[PDB]
């Protein structure tokens, strides 16, 4: 395992040792502007089995290639609606995934094994380097075991990666922190397939309301055309407690909780924005552009930690809100307490 630290000032000769490391076929955690990312070459069918292996991630659940090109995106899909190739020129680089038809070009592997190809165009220098020079595209998940939180930090990657795979590029804690909003062009209207760092509403006020699918809400499914969908995900070791409702009412119910499960033998740990003692606490933040930044980070604390319980403090759905709550339900398993 080499980790590359590259600062704002991208030495680019860095970059090569890694986009030689794709080329060959090898395994490349690199940041976005989401999460970081575990990539291996797209067309090399073989180099993306290492990313299901080393994961232990099961095969039909599927991996979004990253591009850094449009040209790019005509060679992985086929039929392209000209509403696909719209939200495309108006949202890319960024965090938007769009789920479209593939083309013959794109290994099985890649998409579980379905006729949809999950795309992205990554809004981070580094990322977008590394394709460019990789000259390839790049098909990663999140770059941590399958299961656990995501990383958010090369830190993060390294904790659960180093000495497994080939390289890790530093590029420091990601600024969003939540995963790309994925959204089906297959049909229309879209559907919302995982909630994430570009808001449904940037998404609704362009194109009109749009679906959501059942997932979002917790629906087990047997098919995943994008990944956090199918599986449980973003979890600790620890079990997690969504705790919903006004501010102050939920605070209290995180006082009665800490109290109750001491009472029990147990150390709690809580995350959220306000004052509390227990045996582990890690602030989030008051904003939720804050809170999404912190959260992952925030389950890595705690993962790293005695806590047998964590308290989460419930954010509303409005922005970033929707894929931190997305991932706190999951992260849990639904298991969630409404003050209200
Ligand atoms: C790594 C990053 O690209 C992640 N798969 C996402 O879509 O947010």
């Amino acid at each position: 395992t080499i980790i590359i630290n590259v600062r704002e000032r991208i030495e680019e000769w860095k970059i090569r040792i890694a986009a030689g490391f794709i080329r060959e076929g090898k395994l490349v955690a690199f940041p976005t502007e989401t999460v970081y990312g575990l990539g291996a070459n797209a067309l090399d069918e073989n180099a993306v089995k290492r990313i299901f292996e080393a994961k232990g991630r099961p095969a039909d659940n599927p991996l979004i290639i990253h591009i850094a090109s449009f040209e790019q995106l005509e060679v992985l899909a086929k039929e392209i609606p000209e509403e696909a190739e719209m939200l495309a020129k108006r949202f890319w680089p960024g965090p938007l995934t769009l789920v479209l038809p593939k083309s013959e070009v794109v290994p099985r592997v890649i998409t579980g094994g379905l006729d949809t190809v999950a795309v992205r165009m990554p809004a981070h220098e580094i990322a977008l380097k590394l394709i460019e020079l990789s000259e390839r595209p790049i098909a990663a998940p999140s770059a941590n075991i399958s299961g656990k939180p995501s990383p958010t930090s090369a830190h993060h990657v390294a904790e659960d990666f180093y000495g497994k795979i080939e390289c890790i590029i530093d590029g420091g804690e990601t600024r969003i922190g939540v995963e790309s909003t994925v959204i089906d062009l297959t049909e229309w209207p879209p559907v919302l397939l995982r909630p994430g760092g570009l808001p449904l509403e940037e998404i609704e006020k362009v194109i009109g309301e749009i679906r959501i699918h059942p997932a979002v809400y917790g629906k087990s499914v047997d098919t995943a055309k994008a990944p956090g969908m199918k599986y449980r995900h973003y979890a600790p070791s620890a079990e997690v407690i969504v705790v919903e409702g006004p501010r102050d009412k939920v605070r209290r119910k995180i006082e009665e909780l800490i109290a109750k499960f001491k009472e029990e033998g147990k150390k709690v740990g809580v995350i959220g924005s306000g004052s509390y003692d227990a045996d582990e606490v890690f602030y989030l933040g008051d904003t939720v552009e804050e809170i999404a930044r912190n959260l992952f980070k925030a389950l890595r604390h705690m993962d790293r930690t005695g806590v047998d319980v964590i308290l989460a403090e419930g954010v509303e759905e409005k922005g970033l809100g929707l894929a931190v709550m997305n991932r706190l339900r999951k992260a849990s398993g639904y298991r969630i307490i409404k003050v209200h």
